[PDB]
């Protein structure tokens, strides 16, 4: 397993083309956490698997 | 450091109001997310600091 902040995953491994596929969401949605700088993590699984996960702190 | 889950830390090392006391809020908001179910990490620090995060799946 890697985990991987979402800007370099995109800057160096894969396309929000091909993110939004394995994570079966709208690709629009990938595009929205870059342009308001979500703190979102990608984790790549050796099974092919791939998760998302905004990490937010307690308190904002 | 250590990450520990919100379930776990109340079992093992804290209480609710301490740990919101630590954390800087009320500790309605703690009481809130383990009623809720809400996916809460803990990192506790050496010199006994905590930082709390919230793991939202996306989608």
């Amino acid at each position: 397993m890697k985990k991987i902040p979402l800007s370099k995953y995109l800057e160096e491994h894969g396309t929000q083309s091909a993110l939004a596929a394995a994570l079966g969401v709208n690709q629009s949605a990938i595009s929205q956490m870059v342009r308001a700088g979500r703190s979102i993590e990608i984790t790549l699984y050796e099974d092919g698997r791939v998760e998302a996960n905004e990490i937010r702190p307690i308190p904002a």
